[PDB]
């Protein structure tokens, strides 16, 4: 069957809610009375960019564990750092959580706790566990041993001197960088994540949610653990990148006599052949190598969604990988295989011709009409998706590569002189007659070999000409880079772009019944017995189908009724 990842490995061996290891075990009664034996997790994306595919593991681990155990999961924006904070990041994050079929129990912000965090900075100062430093960034490197660690004169300032200076920082007394608030931890400890970390930095800038009220803003080292305690996070799950930071994490809570959440780290998801440098990908969008942050060639969530990948395929893929402390190293070919096997089960089959050539069946009359009924998914579940009718007549389209004017060879099974080809779901074959040159285009004349039972070597797809839908653009996508390590290219990652990563076909046609797939979309066909049957909302990305001999496609963001634009999700293979 399908073994869930939440009952195995890293997630299946986590503690029960309410049994988080505490230095002071009496801080659980106020914690237990809030959780009521429910799991409480968080998702804390920083809203200064788009989510890539790695965040889908962060989303699945945190919302999925909360949902698997009938608990709750916060959607917490980590707007600790005040900047321009463009609203599209906040929306895109919300949409990508909702798109993956997870509903947050409550949407919160890190800025929501600036008041409570300022009170705990005083308590830490009053506890002689912090101090204000006026050191330059070069000075603290020497005090950290850029070597032998030495203390600073500020560390021995009286408690009342720290209180006096911090109230000055609050009221915009000093400039950016000239004054900090460092935790008084331990300099003999070998962990560099404990060499008097900065807890508050003076910024004197407006925050998009709080404005000019705050002139000093805390750091990540101060914010993560304390906001987890405020929201009674039973399991605070993050990537193994911050495993050394768990000492300072647990330190700050034990230094303030607050509930100490359990930070357990999992290995992040690393796809081979992916660059994660936000600046590098920014360079691509600006110079035009891709047509937006949601370009179907990117491994950002918006781009993967626009490529046409169904959300359930992503989750089904992360689940089969599992979650351990070991960081992965998965080839993108295994990701495309998962999406391919998912669409094989959940999409209807349509007839599309990418490089059409007009066919004239000479021996058929103009009034001739043979209705051919075709199921949307031939197989064990035919009657579930329904049937459709195509009218076979004198004028049809087939693919240029399915007809050749010279006799065939051992590798060519399609239309040729002396070698008839079968038309899908059509009783009898068509035989080659001649090729007419007309209006620049080529027109193949055939006979319909009616009444003669002869097995063809293959059956090709075809479109009725009179009711064919003409597609403005079909975009065939491949890997954006030629190699699996673009940053290691001797001439730079820009010199490793795949020029053929996007091919735009201008003359494709598809059968009329695509209009029927749009009307039934969002279709949301389910994989029996699978736990990853996510229902989607309306949108061109949900209009998915398989072109019977070409691959899987969907409607792009830019598609309209009088201007269809298709994306090739993944090859047929
Ligand atoms: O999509 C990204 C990276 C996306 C990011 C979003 C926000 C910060 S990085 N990288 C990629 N690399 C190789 C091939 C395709 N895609
Ligand atoms: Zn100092």
């Amino acid at each position: 069957p399908e073994r869930s990842m939440f009952s195995e490995g890293f997630l299946g061996d986590l503690h029960k809610p309410g049994e988080e290891p505490q230095m002071y075990p009496e801080l659980l009664e106020e914690h237990k009375k809030f959780i009521c034996d429910k799991v409480y997790t968080r998702f804390p994306p920083e809203p200064n960019g788009f989510l890539h595919i790695g965040h889908s593991k962060a989303i699945m681990v945190n919302f999925g564990y909360a949902q698997f155990n009938k608990g709750n999961c916060y959607l917490r924006f980590d707007d600790t750092n005040p900047e321009a904070e463009e609203e599209v990041y906040f929306n895109s994050i919300k949409e990508m959580v909702s798109w993956l079929g997870y509903k947050p129990w409550k949407i919160t912000y890190s800025s929501d706790y600036f008041d409570e965090l300022y009170e705990l900075a005083i308590k830490l100062i009053k506890s002689d566990k912090a101090y204000i430093c006026h050191c330059t960034p070069e000075e603290v490197k020497a005090s950290r041993g850029l070597g032998e660690r030495v203390a600073c004169k500020h560390r021995f300032q009286t408690v009342e001197h720290n209180l006096r200076e911090f109230e000055n920082m609050k009221n915009g007394k000093y400039n950016v960088g000239e004054a900090t608030l460092r935790m008084k931890q331990d300099l003999n400890s070998p962990s560099p994540q404990m060499w008097d970390l900065v807890a508050y930095r003076v910024l004197n800038t407006p925050h998009h949610r709080t404005g000019d009220k705050w002139k000093i803003y805390p750091t990540y080292d101060f914010t993560h653990c304390l906001v987890d305690s405020f929201e009674n996070i039973t399991h605070s799950l993050c990537t193994t990148e911050f495993v050394l930071s768990r000492e300072s994490y647990e330190w700050l809570c034990d230094a303030l006599h607050v509930y100490r959440p359990a930070q357990r780290e999992y290995g992040r998801l690393n796809l081979t052949g992916t660059i994660m440098s936000k600046r590098k990908i920014a360079k691509l969008v600006n110079e035009g190598y891709v047509r937006g942050w949601d370009d179907p060639r990117l491994y950002t969530l918006e781009g993967i969604k626009r490529r046409g990948v169904p959300p359930g395929a992503i989750l089904s893929f992360i689940n089969t990988l599992g979650v351990t402390t070991s960081t992965t190293n998965i080839q993108t070919v295994r990701f495309e295989s998962a999406v391919r096997n998912y669409l094989d089960q959940t999409t209807p089959r349509l007839m599309m011709v990418l490089h059409p050539i007009e066919v004239v069946i000479d021996n058929l009359d103009e009034s001739f009409s043979l209705d051919v009924e075709i199921p949307y998914k031939p197989g064990k579940d035919e009657k579930s998706m329904g049937y459709r009718k195509l009218t076979f007549s004198k004028h049809i389209y087939i693919d240029e590569n399915d007809v050749r004017a010279e006799p065939a060879d051992k590798e060519f099974y399609r239309l040729a002189p002396g070698q008839p080809v079968g038309l899908m779901r059509v009783p009898f074959n068509i035989s080659f007659k001649s090729i007419e040159e007309k209006d620049g285009k080529k027109i193949v004349h055939v006979n319909y070999d009616e009444g003669v039972k002869a097995k063809p070597k293959t059956y090709i797809q075809w479109i009725p000409k009179d009711t064919a839908v003409h597609i403005k653009e079909v975009r065939i996508y491949n890997q954006l880079f030629k190699s699996e390590n673009p940053s290691a290219h001797p001439e730079g990652y820009l010199k490793d772009i795949n020029p053929d990563s996007e091919e735009v076909l201008r003359n494709a046609v598809v059968e009329e019944n695509l209009k029927d797939i749009v009307a039934k979309s969002p279709m949301n066909i389910e994989i029996p017995g699978s736990a990853f049957n996510i229902k989607e909302n309306k949108g061109n990305n949900t209009v998915r189908f398989q072109a019977l001999r070409e691959g899987y496609f969907c409607l792009d963001k830019d598609s309209k009724e009088d201007g269809l634009i298709l994306n090739r999700i993944v090859s047929l293979k």
